[PDB]
């Protein structure tokens, strides 16, 4: 669920908040459209394709599935007690938020005009 | 509930996504003020009302009620076994899914700047 | 939850919808920023401090927890039967519906450009 994810970037970005990837580039935010801005973006543009994959579950909401997950020392795994649904979704999460410490973060890209660079 | 709602106009429209009725003309966002752009928006204005109304009864919460529905070959249907607020948030939902099938999209209505068209 | 911080700012500024809060300022809506623009985003920028302190107890998610509270005309009180998450959602919400009632509301600072001046 949404808290959960947030808490995996905690675990793996402690230095940066979560508002700082709730809207960057072209996908870190609501939808997503045209070609990501960097490599950060394109942790963001993996994880919403990720999200439309565990929606096809029958009744897989990802923002409020909660799964089991656990962080140690900047280390993420999902648990074996996750349903389908609760394993895909966990999943997507951990991959995103793995991807996240590794890219650089761009301040320029942050809050950018979505309608001059995201066609 | 949120995710149901998506659903819903992804049975009836499932050509568009969900995130180009999400910010279009002056209601099918966050709130809603002014005139209905179109008739579109005007599906909108009469989804933000029927939520309203739904929050009458104690404890609705829209967003986040899970009701009954089924989706068969783009026909939406709430089906009887959910109580009263579920019944309602079903019917709210379900009219505007159908709602959305019927207007045509202006994409030049889509994240119009609301303060020079919605007063 | 998200729904009963709503009825509380029902209960405090009974004249005013949810949506006049949900995008004023640098701090009111998604995040926050910068200088706090007015006393009204002041309590808005608090009251996204105080979700921060109880997210620190574990699985406790501000927007999703149901809590107890009593309105009384225009006075609001968090009961005694919370666990201690409900009692520290429950205790910022109630600060901030109160908060909000003694702050000018200002209309050129509703729906503001974050980029020009809150960052
Ligand atoms: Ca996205
Ligand atoms: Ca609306
Ligand atoms: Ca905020």
């Amino acid at each position: 669920n949404l808290y959960q994810f947030k808490n995996m970037i905690k675990c793996t970005v402690p230095s940066r908040s979560w508002w700082d990837f709730a809207d960057y580039g072209c996908y870190c935010g609501r939808g997503g459209s045209g070609t990501p801005v960097d490599d950060l973006d394109r942790c963001c543009q993996v994880h919403d394709n990720c999200y439309n994959e565990a929606e096809k579950i029958s009744g897989c909401w990802p923002y409020f599935k909660t799964y089991s997950y656990e962080c140690s020392q900047g280390t993420l795994t999902c648990k074996g007690d996750n349903n389908a649904c609760a394993a895909s979704v966990c999943d997507c999460d951990r991959l995103a938020a793995i991807c996240f410490a590794g890219a650089p973060y761009n301040d320029n890209n942050y809050n950018i005009d979505l309608k001059a660079r995201c066609q």
